[PDB]
């Protein structure tokens, strides 16, 4: 019995649960193209561009675990290599599937077969031009495996011949392993028992979860981690949404200097740093680093030790060895708004504190690079909430796209889970389009639209009346029937009390349809941290 | 007097007349983009994103001969690669000036700098990282040069702590010399010897036009060879506008089986073909291909001679050595559209017939990848007509970025010149919002849309009514006020007398403000062998 390789490809995605697929037809895919629609429950979402399609298999991915995005030789490979690339630098899975010219236009002109190939090649984890349908099956597999497990792109260029060549339907009676290799036992071991002796010494120790807690799967971990010893945690700003904000041991965000006072006091005053953490982007010598990879304590590093596995084996311990720390106290949440007339504009500061009390748990929200994703480091969320904000690639009009992916991601999770969005103006210029395809699938992400009229972050830099800083002024609550929204609906709000009465209104509360928000601000209106940090840079 | 490095730039570019820069501003290249406004005459676009820029500077480039493109460290470079990749392809002198970190946030986090300049080092001519002030002056000249001289793209990479040091203004004074080198005399001398020689045996002979007749500078060379010898003169689809239609040598468009029959007899029929700037496709012996860096004569193949000097010599001898030529007759031109009712739907086969009588000497004519391109083969154009057609990259969504720096070119050169575009409805959402662009520099462009509601010449060769060649509808006609336009025109067209009675207006046909021009058409139509090929496939 054998089944078409384009089909088995399709067939490998639904056992990994990528149950919508990215990208947009050309020349060197249709044929794969046509497999998904044999696929019971897979679907094609109909991008409104590459760019944006990958943006889109980012956010998927976020969410859901991976993803993928089938583009067409040259024209297609090409225009999405900016998302390709923000997922390699965030730790991304996203599987890259190119349709390439059979075995033997859209080309440079000069017969090179393998440029465009060459190029994805430094920034994929690894790629794989599929040449033979003896191995194919395996390639796939293989391409499958490690874009899950080291959450990285990986490249896959399929030609348009082997794509209805036959294989063995036998193969996918067994599934691709798609687990860490366990750690080796001594070093694991060594790295256990010293963490373990230093906890019982630490006096004041802290957790700091950063990307890549949530990146590498081990949220529930760090989760229980906190429970267990009662230590104080704070998160950074990618890796906001790692830890319950809730929970009454968290202390807040922690950005070093640009840190509010008693949180750089409570994290800079530790004896003990437990960071499951990320990068080397820059208190004590006494830092536990915990990495996807490799651990590091003090100036020690053990090379190949996983850090799923060390935090999975230290709940079963850690409780004891920490039996005689005394809590300390944690920073003081924020206080609430003072009340104001409702006819009180609105402004940032007194927005993204406001925020706090429209989010419900479960919420996945997304932030675009300006105002937006600075703002959002000062909403408290409820337990369970999803962010996303690419701190690290900060490449604006990737929101629209990723809401798209987290929207299709969610939907299949749970129906009831909302996706909600703060975009600035200058930013959704860049990908409105995708806006397109949220439509088309009945989507009904909350979509807010931060309308300040230009680059105000650009302005708070440099030259705040310069023309390049300036865009085109939109009319915004158009968009939606313009792209053929049929139930959508369209708000604006400028002062308290309309986002008052907007927000805290029950129907408004339920995604029941799509809906576009306009957020009236001021030219050079910013949270405190933008007006504190950029002003420095 | 001593000026900025920043400002030296723009100044060289005016030299050479590019008078307006596309791109996006950015962390990197702020300082650099305050050099252009105290350049008089030079002016910012402000793009709604990277990849449409891209597009607008290769329009741009197409018209003036030369164009300059400004991002940002990846986030803005990565996006605009499928542009600066088609640039390559069809040779088009694109200078991609990119801002780089300070030589000490948007990198794949590990400490490589060079990642981004290595991948466009494939799509580019040659590129230019500078480090020095002492030499930066030389290696913008260099670029520039290699631009204009090559007309292929030139990746430029500039330091922001360079940008505002200062150089000797006295550089300026002495202009960026284009001349060409001399080629090998003997090699030269052999394919002129050759080439009269076979043009005095001819019967039958006929000059082709192709691509590179235009952007490699021939148009001149070539018009006065037509002249001179009185053979027949045929385009291909990329060289339409290259020869004057109206000429009374001129006998067509040479495509392959698509051709009409008395132009495929015509041009397979010569016993000579005289091939000026062919990138090709294509009974037909003496085959002379004329390349910018090469010769080709029949099998053998002279590396290294270069076009214009082998032209310009030709043109000295060519009327003796043709003196014995005998005119044969070209193909008669297609003779008007029937009459018919009003009421008649429109089709393509009918329109493309139909728009010659709408265009005027001095049009700018853009056809989107699709059927508009296969369609626009069929037209007759007036006397000194530029056709864009993106033939051999052919990336859907080109056209709309490509009609806004043909616009801003056209403007710099003669404001009464009309700019006309021809997009699908598909292709149109790849790059809607750079209509945006065309608003808030008051541009005034011809937007007509093919709308037959999706994909249809992917359609006519694979999956007829596939879900993946189907699009979310949009309203066309409110995009201009989504956009904030304010002066501007909006139409919609359904009928023969529908068209007819739009396109002989005389307010119609002056470009007092922007237009869009809806067309509704059934969605398997197409131009009739493009429906013929079509079925026996
Ligand atoms: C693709 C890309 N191009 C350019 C930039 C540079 N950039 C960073 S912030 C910004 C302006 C964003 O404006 P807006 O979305 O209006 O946010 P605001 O600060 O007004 O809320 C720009 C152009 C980038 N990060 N990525
Ligand atoms: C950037 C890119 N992505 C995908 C394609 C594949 N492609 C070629 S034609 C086409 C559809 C064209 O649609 P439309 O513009 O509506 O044209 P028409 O209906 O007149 O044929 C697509 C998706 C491409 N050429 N370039
Ligand atoms: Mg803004
Ligand atoms: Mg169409």
């Amino acid at each position: 019995s054998e089944i078409t390789l384009g089909k088995y490809l399709f067939e490998r995605l639904k056992q990994v649960n990528v149950n919508t697929v990215f990208g947009l037809p050309g020349d060197f895919n249709l044929s794969l193209l046509d497999k998904i629609y044999e696929v019971e429950g897979m679907r094609w979402a109909g991008n409104a561009n590459e760019l944006n399609a990958a943006y889109a298999a980012d956010g998927y991915a976020r969410i859901k675990g991976m993803s993928c995005i089938i583009t067409t030789f040259g024209v297609g490979e090409l225009s999405a290599l900016n998302g390709i690339a923000g997922s390699y630098a965030e730790h991304v899975g996203v599987l890259h599937v190119v349709g390439v010219p059979s075995i033997s236009h859209h080309t440079l002109g000069n017969g090179d077969f393998t440029v465009f190939h060459r190029m994805s090649a430094n920034i994929s984890e690894t790629t794989a031009m599929i040449t033979d349908i003896a191995t194919a099956p395996a390639e796939i597999d293989r391409c499958i495996r490690t874009t899950y497990v080291t959450q990285r792109p990986v490249y896959l260029g399929l030609p348009a011949n082997l794509v209805d060549l036959n294989v063995p339907a036998k193969l996918l009676q067994t599934p691709i392993d798609m687990s860490l290799k366990p750690n080796d036992a001594e070093s694991e071991k060594e790295v256990i028992d010293t963490i373990l002796a230093l906890v019982k010494d630490a006096k004041n120790p802290v957790i700091l979860a950063d990307a890549c807690c949530s990146r590498h799967d081990v949220k529930a971990e760090t989760k229980k981690l906190i429970d267990l010893t009662q230590f104080p945690a704070f998160v950074t700003p990618m890796g906001k949404g790692s830890i319950s904000e809730q929970h009454p041991r968290y202390g807040g965000v922690y950005v070093g200097t640009l840190s509010k006072p008693e949180v750089k006091e409570a994290v800079e005053s530790a004896d003990l740093i437990l960071s499951v953490g990320a990068l080397l982007s820059d208190k004590t010598k006494n830092i536990v680093e915990f990495h996807s990879d490799h651990m590091k304590i003090r100036n020690a590093t053990f090379p190949g030790v996983q850090m799923k596995f060390v935090l999975q084996k230290l709940l079963t311990n850690i409780a004891d060895a920490a039996k005689g720390y005394k809590p300390v106290a944690v920073p003081a949440r924020t206080p609430a708004n003072a009340a104001v007339p409702a006819s009180t504009p609105l402004k940032q500061e007194w927005m993204w504190n406001q925020l706090g009390n429209f989010l419900q748990e479960g919420d996945v929200v997304i932030a675009e690079t300006g105002t937006s994703a600075f703002g959002i480091n000062q909403t408290t969320f409820p337990n369970n909430t999803y962010g996303i904000s690419q701190v690290l690639w900060g490449s604006i009009g990737f929101t629209t796209g990723a809401t798209l992916g987290a929207a299709f991601a969610a939907e299949e999770i749970d129906p009831k889970k909302r996706v909600i969005l703060f975009i600035g103006d200058g930013s959704l210029q860049l990908t409105v389009q995708e806006i397109s395809t949220m439509i088309r699938w009945g989507l009904k992400p909350y979509l807010f639209v931060l309308n300040n009229d230009g680059y105000t972050i650009e302005k708070l830099i440099h030259g705040p009346k310069a023309q390049y800083n300036e865009i085109q002024g939109w009319d915004h609550l158009s968009l939606l029937p313009t792209f053929g929204a049929k139930d959508y609906e369209t708000h604006r709000v400028a002062t308290t009390g309309e986002w008052d009465k907007l927000t805290q209104d029950k129907s408004f509360n339920d995604n029941s349809k799509i809906r576009m928000i306009e957020i009236m601000l001021p030219v050079f209106d910013a949270p405190q941290n933008l007006v504190k940090q950029a002003k420095l840079t």
